[PDB]
C-alpha cells in the first residue's frame, strides 16, 4: 500500500533539545497538522562521513524499523534535507531513569521489581529477534507520561546471523578479556541496573576508566547489608564472570528461568505494560 507524503523540517514546531550526543541532537517537535510530539533526532550527514559512521547510522535506522513493543523507542518516520538526517522518535517525557534514581536515591522492594521485569521483558523481546543493545544503562531507559519503560539508543546495537565498547561502569568481562559481545552482554548490564536500583548506585565504581575495567575482571564488587536478598540472589546469577552461565542466556536455557526466579515471584509477566507502576517513594 502507499505511505504518507513525506515528511519535511518544514512541518514541525522545534522546541527544547532533549538530548545531545556525539553525532545527533534530540529535539522536541510539535507535527503542525496532527499537533503530536515527537523526539526528533538531528544527525549531519557531513559528520557522519567525515566520522565513519554510516553502518552505525544504517544499523540504528534498521533495528528501530524491526522494533514494535511497548518498552522500545518507536520510529514513526525519517526524512532528509541536503545537511541533515531526521529520525522521529516517540516522546518520553519523564527522561531518564537514572533522573528518578538521583531523585528518591534508591528504589524500594515494590518499584525495583516492577521497573526489573519490565527491562526482563524488553530484554526478553530484543534477543527473541536477535539484537544485542551493547550499550544498555540507565541513562538508554526512558519515562513515557505514563511512567512506564522506553529503552533507546540503538546505534551501538549488533543484529546477530547464526568491535565496540559501551559505557565503562555496564561493560561485561567478555568485552575487555576477548573482545567479544553476545545476548548475555545485556544480561550482565541487567544486573548492574538491579544493584544500582536497589543500592542507588552501579557496582563498579573507582577513579578512571582503567580501575573500573580491573574491578569488571576481577568481580571486585559488594552487596550492602540492606539490600534485599532475594535481589542480591538474582544479581549473583547475573554478574557472574563465565558469560554461559548467566541467568536468561541461551546456554542456561533462555528467559524462562530468570523471569522463574523468586525475586519475580509476584509478578504478572503477561500484562505489565498495562499495569499501573508503583508510585516512587
Ligand atoms: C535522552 S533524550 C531522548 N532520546 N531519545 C531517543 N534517542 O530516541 C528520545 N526519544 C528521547 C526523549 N527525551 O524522548
Amino acid at each position: 500500500p502507499p505511505q504518507p507524503r513525506k515528511k519535511r523540517p518544514e512541518d514541525f514546531k522545534f522546541g527544547k533539545i532533549l538530548g545531545e550526543g556525539s553525532f545527533s541532537t534530540v529535539v522536541l517537535a510539535r507535527e503542525l497538522a496532527t499537533s503530536r510530539e515527537y523526539a526528533i533526532k538531528i544527525l549531519e550527514k557531513r559528520h557522519i562521513i567525515k566520522e565513519n559512521k554510516v553502518p552505525y547510522v544504517t544499523r540504528e535506522r534498521d533495528v528501530m524499523s524491526r522494533l514494535d513493543h511497548p518498552f522500545f523507542v518507536k520510529l514513526y518516520f525519517t526524512f532528509q534535507d541536503d545537511e541533515k538526517l531526521y529520525f522521529g522518535l516517540s516522546y518520553a517525557k519523564n527522561g531518564e531513569l537514572l533522573k528518578y534514581i538521583r531523585k528518591i536515591g534508591s528504589f524500594d522492594e515494590t518499584c525495583t521489581r516492577f521497573y526489573t521485569a519490565e527491562i526482563v521483558s524488553a530484554l526478553e523481546y530484543l534477543h527473541g529477534k536477535g539484537i544485542i543493545h551493547r550499550d544498555l544503562k540507565p541513562e538508554n531507559i526512558l519515562l513515557n507520561e505514563d511512567m512506564h519503560i522506553q529503552i533507546t539508543d540503538f546505534g551501538t546495537a549488533k543484529v546477530l546471523s547464526p568491535s565496540f565498547v559501551g559505557t565503562a561502569q555496564y561493560v561485561s568481562p567478555e568485552l575487555l578479556t576477548e573482545k567479544s559481545a553476545c545476548k548475555s552482554s545485556d544480561l550482565w548490564a541487567l544486573g548492574c541496573i538491579i544493584y544500582q536500583l536497589v543500592a542507588g548506585l552501579p557496582p563498579f565504581r573507582a577513579g578512571n576508566e582503567y580501575l573500573i575495567f580491573q574491578k569488571i575482571i576481577k568481580l571486585e564488587y559488594d552487596f550492602p547489608e540492606k539490600f534485599f536478598p532475594k535481589a542480591r540472589d538474582l544479581v549473583e546469577k547475573l554478574l557472574v564472570l563465565d558469560a554461559t552461565k548467566r541467568l536468561g542466556c541461551e546456554e542456561m536455557e533462555g528467559y524462562g528461568p530468570l523471569k522463574a526466579h523468586p525475586f519475580f515471584e509476584s509478578v504478572t509477566w503477561e500484562n505489565l505494560h498495562q499495569q499501573t507502576p508503583p508510585k516512587l517513594t
